[PDB]
């Protein structure tokens, strides 16, 4: 019963099947079939990867769960610096900022504005579409190498819906109900509680053993393109809908404005609204929309001149 050239092709069968309801499931945040009928495949695709291991794949759902322990984390480089961005607390703070912009660019602006997400900072490399390293911000210029956590990240692509070579950056965080729940479980295991959910995530990322970050319910929420490849946009806004289009979860709160005024009236929008984000924020991040005018503006030692984060008292 079942050969292994069978199961063999049926094991892709499964995988892509399985991936893609995964997709929309931890990607879209929106299924499109019940439950039980992805856990039946599910089981399938166990039987056949235990009866024939030689079959398990990287991309495989059922890698998910994690089982490397590792001894520590290797560096990670990065080649293209993660910046780090210049902090603004006022409605004065945003407008200088715009005034700064303007002056040197000539010209009004349009400005991508995206949340803030608490949580921790990743970058995520690609080739031909295959997840090959996953690592944190660390310092800027080296970080770790924390590829075997992130592959534990259930929103995090082990292949992408197109064979492509690139590098993107985003956050990793924990979402308030899952970093609730495990406080909980902390208490109940007499261990100290996180003291918010970015030291929930970025704790959970420092552990060894993938099997317990595979439980940490992470998420994540993709901004940057660091490399290219054959990526197209030319635009903030429309590196993130293509961001969203190769496979990778973004934040859905993103708006394009077309000047500062319509930049603040977001910034008391989601100022407001913040409660009720199933994600904790610390602000919001304004950018300059056209990446040739971005690159006009520069980047200063520690950030570029062309972003600023607004930050919440
Ligand atoms: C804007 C940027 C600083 C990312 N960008 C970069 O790090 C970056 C780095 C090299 C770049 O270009 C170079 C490429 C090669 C060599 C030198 C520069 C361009 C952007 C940033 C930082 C933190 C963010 C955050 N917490 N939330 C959101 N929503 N957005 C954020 N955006
Ligand atoms: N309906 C769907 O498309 C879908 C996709 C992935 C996981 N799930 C559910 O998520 C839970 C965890 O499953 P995984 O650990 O395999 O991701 C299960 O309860 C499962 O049914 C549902």
């Amino acid at each position: 019963p079942l050969t292994l050239t069978a199961a063999t092709t049926r094991a892709q069968e499964l995988r892509k099947q399985l991936n893609q309801y995964s997709h929309e499931y931890y990607v879209k945040d929106q299924p499109s079939v019940e439950d039980y009928v992805y856990d039946r495949l599910y089981k399938e695709l166990v039987d056949i990867e235990t009866e024939f291991p030689d079959l398990i794949t990287p991309d495989s759902p059922t890698q998910r769960v994690g089982g490397k322990v590792l001894s520590g984390f290797e560096k990670a480089p990065h080649d293209i610096p993660m910046y780090s961005l210049n902090d603004g607390f006022s409605k004065e703070d945003i407008f200088a900022f715009d005034e700064r912009v303007r002056k040197a660019i000539g010209k009004p602006v349009a400005y991508c504005c995206e949340l803030k997400i608490d949580g921790l900072a990743i970058s995520l490399r690609y080739e031909n579409g295959v997840f090959v390293r996953g690592a944190t911000r660390g310092d800027g210029t080296v970080g770790e190498n924390i590829t075997e956590n992130l592959r534990t990240v259930r929103s995090v692509p082990m292949r992408l819906t197109e064979p492509i070579s690139v590098e993107v950056r985003g956050e990793c965080y924990m979402p308030k109900q899952s970093f609730v729940a495990l406080n909980e479980e902390r208490e109940e295991n007499g261990q100290d509680i996180f003291a918010n959910p970015r030291n929930a995530a970025a704790g959970s990322l420092r552990q060894l053993d993938t099997k317990i970050v595979a439980k940490r319910n992470l998420n994540t929420f993709l901004y940057t393109v660091a490399d290219f490849g054959p990526m197209k946009a030319k635009t903030q806004f429309e590196a993130l809908e293509e961001l969203s289009a190769i496979g990778f979860r973004t934040n859905p709160e993103r708006q394009l404005c077309q000047s500062i005024d319509e930049v603040w009236a977001y910034i008391e929008e989601y100022h407001e609204k913040r409660s009720t984000l199933p994600y904790e924020i610390d602000g919001i991040v304004i950018k300059v929309n056209e990446f040739a005018l971005q690159d006009e503006l520069g980047f200063t030692v520690k950030a570029p001149r062309w972003a600023i984060a607004y930050k919440f008292p």
